[PDB]
């Protein structure tokens, strides 16, 4: 388990703007366009109730405020409830929320009360970041390297397999790698025998997970992982096109998936 810190979420609007610019450079589409390609949906000022939750480690500084900003950015009529938890849920529904957005330490969900669709942050984040990686316009290859095969990584890899990409996967935990290979049919990546990729998807709570020998010039690294999968030095050396943002892209994926 690795949760967001208040420091991760400083100037969320600038982080989102930069991420959107990067996604547009890499794919030719903005985040809205990516969500449109994934789900066929667009926002129509749907009312979104954001409920703070005191469960477990409790309320995270900047979390609800960031969700407030993210939802407004994508054109939703969002609000944050005064009360937390069940009282907050009640408040949200009474105040006309169509979509409920809330998170404890284990689950971050979006529930559309109008159509009954419900999203989980983990697969939604994996899918969108993998989708963005795969749409790299100057890729020249359908080989994709997936580093990290957990809650976010596995559904990302699954998506890429469904989208007919040649998926190579690595996880430091042998069992997780074996599970991904036997359930998805991905190619197990051997770090001792590396090849260069133009498309990399990483979902790990660790730094320096992308070895130099894997990088090619101008390669895309699409990663929700925190901290950054690659050092500044390696990122600069190979002019890596980085898509990395702490909350907004995954939240967009959730919201557009329930429309
Ligand atoms: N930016 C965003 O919007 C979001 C970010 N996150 C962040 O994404 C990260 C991943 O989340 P989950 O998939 O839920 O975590 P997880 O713990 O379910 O999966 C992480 C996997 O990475 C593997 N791993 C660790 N070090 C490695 C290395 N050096 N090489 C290869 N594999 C390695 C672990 O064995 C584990 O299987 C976390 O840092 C989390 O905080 C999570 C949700 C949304
Ligand atoms: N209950 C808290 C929110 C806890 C969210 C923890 N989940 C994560 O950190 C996920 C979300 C994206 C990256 N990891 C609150 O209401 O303030
Ligand atoms: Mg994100
Ligand atoms: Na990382």
């Amino acid at each position: 388990m690795a949760l967001l810190t208040p420091d991760d979420l400083i100037n969320i609007n600038m982080q989102l703007q930069k991420a959107d610019s990067a996604v547009q450079e890499v794919t030719g589409l903005d985040i809205k366009g990516i969500c449109k390609a994934l789900y066929g949906t667009f926002s129509s000022s749907e009312k979104v109730g954001i409920v703070p939750v005191t469960s477990g480690n409790g309320i995270i500084g900047n979390f609800s405020a960031s969700l407030h900003a993210i939802t407004q950015y994508f054109g939703f009529d969002s609000f944050v409830t005064d009360m937390p938890d069940v009282s907050g849920y009640y408040e949200a529904v009474q105040n006309g929320a169509e979509i409920i957005l809330m998170a404890d330490d284990r689950t971050f969900l979006a529930h559309n009360l109008k159509n009954g669709k419900m999203a989980n942050n983990q697969p939604c984040t994996g899918i969108i970041y993998a989708e963005i990686a795969s749409r790299y316009l100057k890729a020249d290859s359908k080989d994709v390297l997936v580093v990290g095969l957990g809650k976010v990584g596995f559904p990302g890899a699954e998506h890429l397999v469904q989208k007919d990409f040649r998926v190579y996967g690595y996880d430091a935990d042998e069992t997780l790698l074996e599970r991904a290979t036997s359930n998805l049919g991905i190619i197990p990546f051997d770090p001792a025998n590396p090849k260069k990729f133009s498309i990399i998807f990483e979902a790990t709570p660790c730094a320096n997970t992308i070895p130099e020998a894997v990088l090619s010039e101008n390669c895309v690294l699409s990663t929700p992982g925190i901290p950054c999968a690659i050092s500044e030095e390696l990122r600069d050396k190979y002019e890596v096109q980085l898509i990395a943002e702490p909350l907004g892209i995954g939240t967009a994926s959730m919201l557009y998936s329930v429309l």
